[PDB]
Order: structure tokens, then sequence, then C-alpha cells
């Protein structure tokens, strides 16, 4: 696992990394209105998955091939998407705080923090508007902001533990409302 | 007061701040040999000196930018060597009173993957200026240790045998640049 810190892939004013641009570009040029994406165990081993992300055109791939090479990249970022000190902080206001809009205000709030590099943030927002495209085919591919929150949520976070579903929820109205 | 972070002025495969860049290089130009550099201060106050912070630098006054460049470190929302970094340096013992070690130790914290790569990046581009200074010694009258002695309290941000060892530290890899 050689994979840069999200700060150290890319700074502003570019948006998200390069690397991850490549692949939600290729992805949603080929798997839009695929009905098991991201959903599917393809033949690649996390090894074969790593040469693809550390070493030309991701159109030549196979989409599961690349939809488990975005899961990998996820996974393999030295940090999460979301820090660890913003997940622990929301995970232990769970039963004090009962408010979906404020653990959405909280979590934009921490994750703008000046400790936090810029990078997380913005690759957040591109991945949360990645999520949102594929549900506005949501008729097609079947990834409804629900089931998008359910995958992709353990990534974003990096949880493996029953105090989350509050988490889940942010995500989900998350990627509605873009 | 406005500058961002290291992390979030550049990213690799770029070495250094563009800003940083900037500054070194005219400073370089216009100061190589200039026998009161860095030791002198200016007429510009803080105020004055964030505004160029914001044309081409090597229209300014010598001095200016040289308090710039001081400015320019001050300013950093954290310093180049980090905290996390100058707070296990400092913990150190009478017995582990190595400059070897000690240097081992700066490099593997300041490598660690919860510090961007950037902070790493930043310091090396300033150590090899300081070297090219030092190597124009008989004009300018900058050797090593005074180099170190000048930045440290910048470089760290923070009176014992352990601080003289952290000003040793830099000196040692101001001079062991090449």
């Amino acid at each position: 696992s050689t994979l840069p810190d999200l700060a150290e892939q890319f700074a502003p004013p570019d948006v998200a990394p390069p690397l991850l641009i490549k692949l939600v570009e290729a992805i949603e040029k080929k798997g839009l209105e695929c009905s098991t994406l991201y959903r599917t165990q393809s033949s690649s081993n996390p090894a074969e998955l790593r040469q693809l992300l550390d070493c030309l055109d991701l159109e030549m791939f196979d989409v599961h091939v690349l939809a488990d090479a975005f899961k990998r990249y996820l996974l393999d970022l030295p940090n999460p998407v979301i820090p660890v000190a913003v997940s622990s902080e929301l995970i232990s206001l769970a039963p004090e705080v009962q408010s979906s809009e404020e653990y959405i205000q909280l979590l934009k709030k921490l994750i703008r923090s000046p400790s936090i590099p810029h990078q997380y943030w913005l690759t957040l927002q591109y991945l949360l508007k990645h999520f949102f495209k594929l549900s506005q085919t949501s008729s097609k591919n079947l990834l409804n902001a629900t089931v998008l929150s359910e995958l992709f949520s353990p990534l974003l976070f990096r949880f493996p533990s029953e105090n989350t579903e509050h988490l889940i929820k942010i995500i989900e109205i998350l990627i509605s409302t873009e």
C-alpha cells in the first residue's frame, strides 16, 4: 500500500485527486446504467487492483475492475476521506443528537477545520457529486442514496460498531441534497 | 494570518510552495552576496510584508524580500517543522544525545503518514537555500551555524541542551546537503 495521502495527491486550485477523477469519469462512461455496479466481486485481487492504481487509459479496463479499484482506492488511502477525528466526534454524540441536519451541519464544520487539509473536504465533495449522478439513473443501476450510503460509508469513514446508523444516514442525505 | 497550510499550498510533483520559490529565487538573485542579508530589519511592518505575500518579486528591495521570507515562515498556520515533531525531539534524554540520532528521528517523524509530505519537502527546499547561502560565506558572512541560529526559531516555532540539539541538527542538515 503505497497510495499517498489525499493531501499529497493534489492541492488547490485542483478540485480532486487526478487518479480519482480518472476512475470516476471512466466508471461513469461505462457503468452509469449497470445494475450491479459497485456490488460485485470482480476477478482481480488487491495486488492486481493496486497495479492499476500505482501505475494507461482506464476506459480499457472492465467496468467491474474499475469499480473494484475505486473501492481499493478508498481502502488504501493512508487516512480515510473522513478523518477518524471527525468520525469519532460524530459517533460519540450519537445518543445525544438525533437531528440529521445538525449532524450534517457538524460534519461540514469538523471536516473544514484548519487542522485538516482542504483536500479531504474537496475529495468528499467530488465523491458525493459522483454518488449523486449515479442516483439520477437509479431506475436502471438500482443505486439510490440509501444503497450508495450503505456501500460506501464504511469506506469513507473506515469503520467495520452498532452506534453507527446515524453516520450512514448523513451520507444518504448528503447524496440526495446536491 | 491568512496564509494557507503548507499542505494546501502545493503538492507533489511540485517541490515547494510556489510563493516560497518566488521569494527564495528572488532573494538569491539579488542578495546572495549581501553581508547583512537576514541580519538587519527593513522599514516595512508585518502588515506591509503580508500585503506582498498576496507582480514579480525581483522588483522589491532585497531587505524587504528577506523580511517577507521571515514573515512567511512566521505566518504559516503550522511551522515548517510541526509541533508533533518538535515535541518528540525536545523530549529526548541525555543518553540519546547523538546528533546522528536526533536527525534520524526528525526524518522519521516528519516523514510520518500523519504529517503531509509537503512539510518535509518545504524544509528540504529551505535547507538547499541555506546551503547555497553558506557556499558564499566569504562574501555574505553566513555559515551553517549562524543560519541555524537565525532560522531555527522560525522553523520550529518553540532553552537547554535539548534546544541546543535542535539548532545543531539544523546546522548539520544545512552543511550536509551536498
